[PDB]
């Protein structure tokens, strides 16, 4: 039980009740009250956290508000049935500090787990949201970390992480590819729209290959994101 | 605890148990009591706000009733799994004051917390409602804020507000378009119908462009919303 004041931008969604800092999954702190400052639309949170992490708790302390994934229970309105917001943590050296300014989205992944984090590019970031899934032979050996715009204007940089086990998969030469959407076609002499993958409809999906004879692809290597399995065959350009 | 009289049009999700005084988010009232007067249908609720926002209360704080979005829900029929009613404030300069007219719809948006308030003219207002959402490179960087109908009977001014740190997105030779509903096309020698976006279906959205060099927009400049991608192609009129 103490007393950090964090200031954040919007207090939506937070409320004294439950609303938990969860650091790495671990309910840690409890909100105690919401005060407002009237410069710059600024939210004063206090937050009791417990003891072991008071004094864990420094300086480069980054907070942020934690809001819920791009799912069809929060498109169609039922904002009872999605859940709730927390905030999350990630404390640094730093020094003895009390008063925080919450960060604007989520830090970059830091900790080594033993996962692969490597990131794709992209020129939309078409119909991927912020955790959507990875296949590797139509199983699930990852999800998409974080998206972010490049300095250039062009792109999309959407970097992923890879689960542990399945970080042999990885090669320099896989080639990432886009399964997100449904594609129905009309054709001649028979038209066959045949359905393959659910999941991929309401949140979007990528798939990948793995090749013969390649070293296995390692720190934060770059891949070129293809829109569609047709776009990906390997070959020859004439 | 104080008592607050705010005269209201019709009494609409206004329970004496759980209904807050959000200003800027923060429960900051709750409302205690709801009689009627019988001239012009008004309704006097008598609102307990805290001490410090009573000191700050004064003539020119503008009340007005906030109403859920349109959404799946909401026309669906399914009352108890939207969410709730509250009322938001805007406290001015004023004198000190007791009787409280209620407003009818929400007050232009004044505070500067960095984002961008642009407005956009577009001959009717589609699939858009309030609360939709927009894209950059399907990137969602901001959301319609408002909109209104302009004094001429012509056209509608949708109003949108993007995030503070994707303000350096929007130049002056921004286009901006519509992508919201489903276009379907059956098509000769094959008809490719692809689901691209899901988010747009039920809500609606507008996407926009960034040309390479421009000065970023800023300070309410209007802006066109073309009702389609191939509708803001850049060319030249012949």
């Amino acid at each position: 039980g103490n007393t950090v004041t964090i200031d954040f931008m919007s207090a939506d969604g937070i409320v004294p009740g439950r609303t938990p800092v969860r650091y790495q999954g671990v309910e840690v702190g409890t909100v105690q009250d919401i005060s407002l400052s009237d410069d710059l639309r600024k939210i004063e949170v206090k937050v009791s956290i417990k003891s072991d992490m008071k004094d864990a708790l420094r300086e480069e302390t980054q907070f942020w508000l934690v809001t819920p994934k791009a799912s069809l229970a929060g498109v169609s309105g039922l904002d009872a049935l999605v859940g709730g917001n927390y905030i999350g943590m990630m404390p640094g050296k730093g020094k003895e500090q009390d008063h925080f300014v919450a960060l604007d989205t989520q830090p970059k992944y830091r900790l080594d787990n033993g996962d692969l984090m490597i990131h794709l590019q992209a020129p939309d970031l078409g119909s991927l949201n912020s955790g959507s899934l990875v296949y590797f032979r139509k199983i699930p050996v990852g999800k998409v970390y974080d998206y972010a715009i490049n300095p250039n204007k062009q792109g999309v940089v959407i970097d992923v992480l890879i689960e542990r086990r399945f970080t042999d998969l990885v090669k320099k030469g896989s080639r990432f590819w886009n399964v997100s959407g449904v594609d129905a076609n009309v054709s001649i002499s028979g038209a066959k729209v045949k359905l393959e993958s659910l999941a991929a409809l309401v949140n979007g999906a990528i798939a990948f290959d793995s090749p013969e004879e390649s070293k296995p692809a390692e720190a934060e290597d770059t891949f070129g994101l293809y829109e569609d399995l047709a776009h990906s065959q390997r070959g020859v350009i004439i």
